[PDB]
């Protein structure tokens, strides 16, 4: 039906607005508000690319994308960082836990189609 996406974002309108997006590019969707969920969400099921938001609360996105890459398949996931503050808090914390490559809010629906493809297509 079409490739996986865990969608790790916890603003209300940010999860209407990247969900439609994604499903809008043929993506099937997991939508997860918080670290936490995106751990368990990542231990269970092989997603194709997972977008991790930096600031999450619970679990942050720098501790969930750590603990997802210490799983034996989030190992390899394409892991996308959501950055808001690609400027500075974000550089110098989310940014350098492991990620593949960033999308800096706020973000066209073409970055995200060039984004996805480049890593699910890698
Ligand atoms: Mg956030």
């Amino acid at each position: 039906a079409g490739q996986e996406i865990l969608l790790v974002e916890d603003n209300p309108v940010n999860q209407t607005v990247i969900e439609a997006m994604l499903r809008s590019l043929g993506y099937r969707v997991t939508l997860v508000a918080d670290g936490i969920q995106a751990v368990r969400s990542a231990e269970r099921q092989r997603y194709d690319a997972i977008l991790m938001d930096c600031r999450l609360p619970v679990l942050d996105g720098y501790s969930a994308t750590r603990e997802i890459r210490a799983q034996e398949n989030g190992r390899r996931v394409p892991i996308i960082a959501l950055t808001a503050n690609a400027l500075q808090g974000d550089r110098e914390n989310c940014l350098q836990a492991g990620m593949n490559d960033y999308l800096a809010k706020p973000f066209k629906r073409a970055e995200l189609q060039r984004i996805l493809q480049r890593w699910i297509g890698s």
